[PDB]
């Protein structure tokens, strides 16, 4: 098992439903054409995942104000936290590419947003760390995550158009997901 | 002479400062190299601006749930609302390419986020319409805005190199800006 990973077992039901989902997917231009390529993207990404996270944490860990979010109260990086989160992140990359975007998925998007927000942050791994990830970086992270991703989508031998649609499906998925994760951060009624 | 366009005149100081902006630019990977390239995006965009809004309002306009936020209580578009908003939106495309991202720029980012949130929505043009634009769509719109932008950066004859640099800079500026806009949506201290 992957510790802390509780997909389909949140227990706890999302405040947004499947109609909300249809409507947000439309805002983000996500169609059945995108579900083909997001999963195609899975195949291309599966065995590259370790190297992706190395480029990811290499970006986080090269900025103090972002590494911050992984630190012990003494301002040193919690190595256990980093490594515990790394694994669920790994699994998310795959989930995005493999789960059906349904009630359970939605329930876990609620979960994940709660884990970034002060509501649930740090309870999953029983670490002591910063209480809240300020929402501004969640939005901002949309850029580096998407953009780091692009080379990795090519590397496994794919024709610019194959890569551009995989990329775009990934861009939309990320945006969509983040948008959903904003729920706990937003003043009630403004979501 | 653009009604309700109050850039530099907001009377109204932003709750995020310029060190916040440096850190957020950093999350978004935005550097001096991007400064140059949005600037260059501007020369390309300037004389296409009208067609971009036609592409843009076409998107808002074929989704009832999105046109929603421009409608009068009876559920029709407030055409006075769209025309007034379209002018300010025009100038924003230009401002993103043209202003230094300084304290002024930042004060107006605050303002704009207030005009989307219930705080100020509908007051600029003195109209009756819906009270709040739910934050979920603000984030979601990052994708359509960015992606609908790419083909326009290509139509003035530039290399897939230059065009890729101008696109990236735009994708970064948009995300960055939206991230800032979320402020009045987000519970206090969670941003
Ligand atoms: C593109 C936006 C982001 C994506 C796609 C993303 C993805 C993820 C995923 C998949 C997890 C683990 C999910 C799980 O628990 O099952 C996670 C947790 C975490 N991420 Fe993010 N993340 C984003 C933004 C950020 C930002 C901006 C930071 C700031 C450094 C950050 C730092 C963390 C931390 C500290 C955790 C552990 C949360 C906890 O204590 O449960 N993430 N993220
Ligand atoms: C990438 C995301 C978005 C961008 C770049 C953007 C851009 C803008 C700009 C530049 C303005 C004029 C600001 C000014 O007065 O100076 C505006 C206003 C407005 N936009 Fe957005 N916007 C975004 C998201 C949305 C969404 C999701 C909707 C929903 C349909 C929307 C609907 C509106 C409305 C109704 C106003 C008028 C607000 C008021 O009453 O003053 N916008 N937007």
């Amino acid at each position: 098992k992957i510790p802390g990973y509780t997909y389909g077992e949140t227990e706890n039901r999302a405040p947004f439903n499947l109609e909300d989902l249809k409507l947000l997917k439309e805002a983000v231009m996500f169609t059945a054409e995108d579900e083909e390529y997001i999963q195609k993207a899975g195949e291309v990404l599966e065995d590259q995942v370790e190297e992706i996270l190395d480029t990811w944490y290499g970006f986080v860990g090269s900025h103090p104000h972002l590494l911050y979010y992984f630190t012990s109260p003494d301002g040193t990086p919690n190595e256990k936290y980093l490594a515990a989160v790394r694994k669920r992140f790994s699994r998310w990359i795959l989930d995005t590419s493999n789960r059906s975007y349904d009630q359970a998925w939605l329930d876990y998007q609620y979960e994940i947003g709660l884990r970034h927000h002060r509501t649930k942050k740090n309870q999953t791994d029983n670490v002591e760390s910063v209480p809240n990830i300020g929402y501004r970086y969640l939005v901002a992270f949309i850029y580096p995550f998407t953009a780091t991703m692009k080379p990795f989508l090519a590397r496994k031998g794919h024709t610019p158009e194959e890569v551009e649609k995989m990329y775009q499906a990934w861009f939309k998925a990320t945006t969509l997901q983040v948008a959903l994760w904003s729920y706990p951060y937003v003043k009630y009624g403004d979501f």
